[PDB]
């Protein structure tokens, strides 16, 4: 019943295992972007993976030695990864990282991964996730990619909302957050294929997904670097590395020390 807080995890009750099984390759880190993830990190290092969805990421995780513990703020998506999991030894947890961080936990991990979660955010939202991540990692690295600019469903909704004159009713352009759930009609002409996820589970799964915020590169320095964020001690971008296969997706690695 923290879906009564945060009624996004309802839109991932709806996706469940689908999202590595049939959604859009490329939503998912490859094969050498799971690598990059995890470059010097070794067997024994305590690593936290947001996000249930990153199944093939976590599998490397696994595999690598480390000791690894998902959270996730959806019910299935636990459930499904744990089914997928269920040989492997592996922590799987239901928590929300926009959340404050329960203290038997802080500091707790090496290492704090995630692939473009923070695109699962709005600005305000974003802010106390990353908090969350320092809160989790304490004197460790975060490690966050996000991608960056437009998705291609936001080049149909820009059109297929300015023909409609509904545009500013859903979007945001001061910080480019968008609520898909209130470009109602435009947002059924918009959708993209999600590799083979069909159309009423994806218009439910954008209209369930609420607001979020789009990013540009100055947008996620701006971010790590606002005072919600800072607020607890000051936080350093170590780097920003521009991934080779995802769509234009910038990973960051972070600290606070
Ligand atoms: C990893 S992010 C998006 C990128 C993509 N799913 C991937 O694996 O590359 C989506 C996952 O994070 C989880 N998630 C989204 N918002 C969350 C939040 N505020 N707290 C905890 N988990 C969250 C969702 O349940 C979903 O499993």
């Amino acid at each position: 019943a923290m879906t009564i807080t945060n009624s996004k995890a309802e839109a991932w009750e709806l996706i469940g295992n689908q999202f590595w099984t049939i959604g859009r390759v490329a939503a998912r880190p490859s094969d050498r972007e799971n690598d990059i993830f995890l470059e010097n990190i070794v067997p024994g290092s305590t690593v936290a993976v947001i996000g249930a969805s990153t199944r093939f990421l976590i599998e490397k995780a696994l595999e690598r030695g480390a000791s690894v513990t998902v959270f996730d703020f959806s019910q299935r998506m636990c459930d499904d990864l744990a089914e997928a999991l269920a040989d492997r030894c592996v922590t799987i947890d239901l928590l929300d990282i926009t959340a404050e961080i329960p203290k038997e936990l802080a500091g707790h991990f090496d290492f704090v991964l995630n692939d473009r979660l923070i695109n699962r955010f709005t600005t305000e939202e974003a802010r106390r996730a990353c908090l969350g991540m320092l809160s989790l990692v304490g004197s460790g690295t975060v490690r966050a990619s996000v991608k960056l600019g437009f998705y291609d469903i936001d080049l149909k909704l820009i059109e297929y909302g300015e023909q409609s004159g509904t545009l500013a009713k859903f979007f945001d352009p001061s910080d480019k957050t968008f609520h898909f759930r209130e470009a109602g009609d435009v947002l059924d002409r918009a959708l993209v294929p999600h590799g083979l996820i069909d159309k009423p589970t994806l218009l439910e799964w954008y209209r369930r997904r609420g607001k979020e915020t789009r990013f540009d590169d100055e947008d996620v320095r701006a971010l790590l670097s606002h005072d919600v964020v800072n607020a607890r001690g000051y936080v350093t971008l170590e780097k920003a590395v521009e991934l080779p296969d995802a769509p234009n997706t910038m990973l960051y690695q972070f600290s606070r020390r």
